[PDB]
């Protein structure tokens, strides 16, 4: 996860992966990448730095984590991942959606935060709730 020269860009498995997101109540922004493509390479330093400006604006609610199509085959077929980058996003109760647009942590934030309040409470004093129930 944190280490080396990287921004906040968490690696995931193809068993972890759900281990992760369903086993999370948390938006988890899935992106895969191959290690063989541009159009990828470009957006390596563009998701790390979206990362971190999503989970310090979700405030950790809104994740972002990285994944290689080329080494994961079982979620990479379960939706089918063949054209990379592929930025795909997922909310536990509902069906995932597709990220289709910028590619820059610019435009990548940008959508984080729109699902931020989905799930996550805006900002304004609010009960927290008897034991979640």
């Amino acid at each position: 996860g944190s280490s080396g020269s990287s921004g906040d860009v968490i690696e995931l498995t193809d068993d972890s992966f759900d281990k992760n997101v369903l086993d999370s109540e948390d938006v988890w922004m899935v992106e895969f990448y191959a290690p063989w493509c541009g159009h990828c390479k470009n957006l390596e330093p563009e998701w790390a730095a979206a990362a971190s400006e999503v989970k310090e604006q979700t405030k950790g609610k809104v994740k972002l984590a990285a994944v290689d199509a080329t080494v994961n085959q079982v979620l990479a077929s379960r939706y089918g991942i063949r054209g990379f980058p592929t930025i795909k996003i997922f909310q536990k109760g509902e069906s995932p959606v597709d990220y289709d647009g910028g590619r820059t942590r610019s435009d990548i934030v940008s959508r984080a935060l729109d699902l931020f309040s989905d799930n996550a409470p805006p900002p304004e004093l609010l009960e927290s709730g008897p034991s979640s129930g």
